[PDB]
């Protein structure tokens, strides 16, 4: 029995906001879990500390699945990004604890190593095509096997994924949401040239990816996928908002460009139709926003029955605690596809010391017991919360749209 | 142009917790909206005051749909009970303001009166069948045209909906979740007798309802629905958890007992398959938990294409502000089915003075401009927040289950 004696929520902003749950057991074994929900951080803080945490106290930390079900079913209102992110933080901390008790890295509990390391993709961006390709050349030189390309839309002042930051992209940049303007036509007429040029310069062995970031309708995404077929993308991501899962049927009927979706998904139900009808090739859902290792492991098993591989999201708003958890998960499944890896700031790496390392285009979680990560509370305390929002996006006529 | 100059979240516990948003405009017109999420109340408080509210300041309150879209899309993570309940509060308050500007009750803006009043059901319960039926007789003498019946399960210490409270049921009763134990078989073998007896005593004109409260599988619910056909129930509610909406296909194939579901639903997507395959007869989703009048009006329109009527949830954890908004909505649609009405405490009614009245089995929202409800802030401040959780439920072997 590993009785839980304390559970605390820590908020810090070492370059951007992160929320972390730290659980302590009676004999001093601790675990951490990430609870960061970009642009709505404090709602999760409250969901944990005002509501979930009081029920953790006195529970046996060994009971991972029962605690998971207790919170998932016990909340009454079911799922949603706030609830599932809070649950993720508990789940990650409990797996961390399990590994420490077992004297083993978490991946050893989930099936053991299925690969030598975890292949990542990097984030090339620029205002013009030549700018983006110059960045991609850099990522290839740095040993990346896979690279996402995003580029400015001619005739629009701003677009998703293009900024002054080059090893990462940090869009939550203002204390009220930054407003953008969008034209779908300007984008559809321009973005295929990016991938034509990329293949001319970079060749055909490197994997190339693209995030549409929710801006198309299915018949538009069908067209974009066809236009991109000649360049053999690894995936085309989040092409259309996915609440209507049948929306992907039209895409799938018209293009063979592989499809990815799901960084925002909170539970299996957000992907069930997509997976069961073979409408996607990669599921982007994460241990952070879809309810932890416990839940993502179940989802991955279901995905593997339908040729779906994992392509976990990995933007900066997933802390090093999520990255550790994601790497243990990624190491231990047959149907791993790719792992996104945006670099954290040096201050973030200092606040969350961790065992995972990057070499030759792959991450590896290390072999420390548990997750192989912790939070330095003293350093965390030196970086207070700073309100910061994700941007919003409107059409040319002012219509509220999807960023 | 009606500039928003202030927006405050007020938390009060006049017999149970309620959260309320109050929006003030430049020239003094105010609106209120309910934001209460039973057992997770403080998470919505934070989602509103730490994240949404800062964007409300300076906006034109007339722009109801644009503000709705701004929050729904702008949060990035989409939907979920916390986000959609926060959004409902904003939406209710904006409609309140709109009615006030227009000098009309809200139902007059949504289509006008479609009926003389809003028919409700009440809440008969007791430990034995005789006790439950005597309660029903009381409600029938009070002029209720529809009555829900819940009764103790022989051989179980407790069950859903049975307590010492008789005009309402207030299950969030402890500062940690109260634990219950469940046997499906004991319930399936016993509950039809309640409705057999009810028809012998009450007759056939009164509408009789039952809330299964998430405790069956589809084939079990199919059986219960068949067993209850002789008694012609108005609806059989929440028979199975509904994340897998295709679960209702088996129930529908086997029984003609009418089905209701959805008090917990946060958005149209939670009901889309249920509605489009004609799997239910009544949608239970509310202006509070499914994103306001704006969203529920759209959902009701979709429902009406598939013979689905509204049966909004109306338990105590929906404040009088929700009930006002629910009644304006209920008055103004063709496909109204029934409105649930649990009584609030006298203290709750005093904190939330309201125009709506009850007579001859119907509620009517009144004819004041706006919603016809307000919050008395001075009185609200006399009743501080008190943590209180919904109960949890486990099977005989300890398995975490659905309450
Ligand atoms: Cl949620
Ligand atoms: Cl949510
Ligand atoms: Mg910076
Ligand atoms: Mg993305
Ligand atoms: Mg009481
Ligand atoms: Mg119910």
């Amino acid at each position: 029995m590993l009785k839980i004696i304390d559970a605390k929520v820590i908020v810090t902003c070492p370059g951007r906001n992160f929320v972390t749950l730290k659980i302590t057991t009676e004999d001093g074994i601790t675990g951490v879990g990430d609870a960061t929900l970009n642009g709505r951080e404090l709602s999760v803080v409250s969901f944990l500390q005002d509501h979930m945490v009081p029920s953790l106290i006195g529970r046996d930390a060994h009971q991972i699945e029962d605690i998971w079900q207790f919170f998932y079913r016990g909340s009454y209102w079911r799922g949603g990004p706030v609830a599932m992110t809070a649950l993720a933080a508990v789940d990650m901390a409990l797996w961390d604890i399990k590994g420490k008790v077992a004297g083993l890295p978490v991946y050893q509990l989930l099936g053991g190593a299925c690969r030598t390391g975890v292949t990542v993709y990097g984030h090339a961006n620029g205002e013009t095509i030549e700018d983006t390709i110059a960045e991609a050349v850099k990522y290839k030189a740095m040993g990346y096997k896979a690279i996402r390309l995003q580029t400015g839309v001619p005739g629009l002042a701003s677009t998703y994924g293009v900024s002054k930051d080059k090893m990462f992209y940090e869009p939550a940049d203002n204390d009220l949401p930054t407003e953008n303007i969008w034209s779908t036509a300007k984008y559809l007429n321009s973005v295929p040239k990016l991938f034509e040029r990329a293949r001319e310069v970079l060749g055909w062995d490197v994997h190339l990816l693209h995030d549409v970031h929710h801006r198309l309708t299915p018949i538009e995404a069908a067209r974009l996928g066809k236009d991109l077929e000649p360049y053999r993308l690894f995936w085309l991501e989040d092409s259309v908002p996915a609440e209507n899962q049948a929306g992907f049927r039209l895409i799938r009927q018209h293009t063979t460009t592989p499809l990815a979706v799901g960084e925002i998904f909170a539970h299996v139900w957000d992907a069930k139709q997509l997976i069961e009808e073979q409408l996607i090739d990669y599921l982007r859902a994460t241990v952070l926003h879809a309810g932890g290792i416990t839940n993502l492991k179940k989802i991955a098993a279901f995905a593997d029955l339908h040729h779906v591989k994992t392509g976990c999201h990995g933007a900066t708003d997933l802390s090093p605690v999520t990255m550790a958890a994601a790497l243990h998960f990624d190491m231990s499944i047959t149907n791993f596809g790719l792992q996104e890896y945006m670099r954290h700031t040096p201050e973030t790496d200092a606040v969350f010391p961790h065992a995972y390392t990057f070499s030759d285009g792959m991450l590896h979680p290390g072999d420390k017991p548990g997750l192989g990560v912790d939070i330095d509370e003293d350093l965390a305390a030196k970086h207070p919360y700073k309100r910061a929002y994700l941007p919003v996006n409107r059409l040319e006529d002012g219509t509220m749209f999807n960023w």
